[PDB]
């Protein structure tokens, strides 16, 4: 499912992510832009043979399984395919899970080189929240 601007933000916000340590709800907005378009069924692969998926681009090295990443961890318990469905709700809470791990959301690369230091609260104006 490819989701509108101000729909995502309303569902994440819905989701509790809105200022979800210490993050505003324009931050994880920003991030999903450019991590996957707002698409949800978004994959992507790296050179360690690890694949991102969905709306955050959630990383099977750690995060979940997809049974192709030798020595995967599966942090958040799930197969990554979970991370693709058009509810957000696994994505939400393994992202979570992720930014409560120490670098908080630098963890997402495009958050920290597109959205990191801009005005983040560009991405919910507008909305109804």
């Amino acid at each position: 499912k490819v989701f509108g601007r101000c729909e995502l933000a309303a569902a994440m916000k819905r989701h509790g992510l809105d200022n979800y340590r210490g993050y505003s709800l324009g931050n994880w907005v920003c991030a999903a832009k450019f991590e996957s378009n707002f698409n949800t069924q978004a994959t992507n692969r790296n050179t360690d043979g690890s694949t991102d998926y969905g709306i955050l681009q959630i990383n099977s090295r750690w995060w979940c399984n997809d049974g192709r990443t030798p020595g995967s961890r599966n942090l958040c318990n799930i197969p990554c395919s979970a991370l693709l469905s058009s509810d957000i709700t696994a994505t939400v809470n393994c992202a979570k899970k992720i930014v409560s791990d120490g670098n908080g959301m630098n963890a997402w690369v495009a958050w920290r080189n597109r959205c990191k230091g801009t005005d983040v609260q560009a991405w919910i104006r507008g909305c109804r929240l």
